[PDB]
């Protein structure tokens, strides 16, 4: 089995930087030029002295109808999904589409290790970072509760694709979905 990972997250959060970062290896300043995604990007991690992955790199989300991605299909085959978050931005259509998306897809797959990216935080204050991932952590989980769905796990991480933080949370989603 091939593990899968997906990078979904409203649009402009930074889901493709941190793909061509983590695993490109691009510079976080090269991301600059990257345009905005039209469709599912899949890149496979293979041959891993650590373990295999498929990487889905999702275009933001957005209230167009299309019930053409079969996301039973894609949910039924994922092993973690990573709903990406920009700090620096209001984040409460964020919090709304992280709770339908984690919802939607623990309906499927219960076994889906939940990760939320509370990104670029490096344009935050060594506080102003405690109290976003407050908030976030608080709201998530009581969005859960309100559903009766409080058992569904959500990890949060501070990330940046600016320094080590973004590796460090990739490499602790990664290491959860080796046996
Ligand atoms: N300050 C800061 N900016 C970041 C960070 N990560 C990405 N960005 C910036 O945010 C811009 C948008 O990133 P992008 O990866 O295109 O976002 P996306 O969610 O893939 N957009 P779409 O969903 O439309 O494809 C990037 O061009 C980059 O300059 C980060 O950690 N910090
Ligand atoms: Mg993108």
């Amino acid at each position: 089995v091939k593990p899968r990972i997906l990078l979904m997250g409203l649009r402009r959060s930074g889901k493709s930087s941190i793909q061509k970062v983590v695993f490109h290896k691009m510079s976080p300043n090269e991301t600059l030029f990257l345009e905005s995604t039209n469709k599912i990007c899949r890149e496979d991690v293979s041959n891993s002295s650590f373990v295999n992955f498929q990487i889905w790199d999702f275009p933001g989300q957005i209230d167009f109808f299309d019930p053409t991605f079969d996301y039973e299909m894609i949910f039924r085959g994922t092993g973690a999904l990573i709903f990406v978050i920009d700090s620096q931005d209001d984040y409460m259509e964020a919090l709304a589409r992280l709770h339908l998306t984690v919802t939607r897809a623990y309906k499927v797959n219960t076994d889906i290790n939940f990760e939320v990216f509370i990104h670029k935080v490096d344009g935050l204050s060594d506080d102003h970072k405690i109290e976003t991932q407050r908030d976030i952590h608080q709201r998530a989980n009581d969005d859960l509760a309100d559903a009766g769905l409080e058992k569904i796990h959500l990890s949060f991480y501070l990330t940046s694709i600016y320094d080590h933080s973004i590796f460090e949370a990739f490499s602790k989603v990664v290491q959860k979905l080796i046996p």
